[PDB]
């Protein structure tokens, strides 16, 4: 498949993903100011912005490594957050939501 077709593809994925983030508590970098334990818990921090970033210096080549960091999105929130909080139902929410953003894309992909 040819690059930039792909890219735009991502690019319009990923405004999809973050068009779910209606509270937008996952298009930017956790603040460490706010939560400044998070990285003891959180190996691996990611967000919507960093994902762009990560786009726009090609360092996703295929869908699976796209779809690896909008995972990671997902599961440190659940991971940092209790069950009982609004923190951890937006990541369930967006692991849904999300999850059919990213199975319609990839139909767009294996297209190409
Ligand atoms: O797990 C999270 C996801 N984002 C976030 C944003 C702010 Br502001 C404060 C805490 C969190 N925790």
């Amino acid at each position: 498949m040819q690059l930039t077709p792909f890219l735009i593809l991502l690019r319009k994925t990923l405004e999809q993903l973050q068009e779910k983030d209606t509270g937008n508590i996952f298009s930017e970098p956790v603040p460490l100011s706010e939560v400044p334990d998070y990285l003891d818990h959180i190996k691996k921090p990611m967000d919507f912005f960093t994902m762009k970033q990560n786009l726009e210096a090609y360092r996703y080549l295929n869908f699976d490594d796209f779809e690896e960091d909008f995972n990671l999105i997902v599961s440190n929130c659940l991971k940092y957050n209790a069950k009982d909080t609004i923190f951890y139902r937006a990541a369930v929410r967006l692991r849904e939501q999300g999850g059919a953003v990213l199975r319609q894309a990839r139909r767009q992909a294996e297209k190409m």
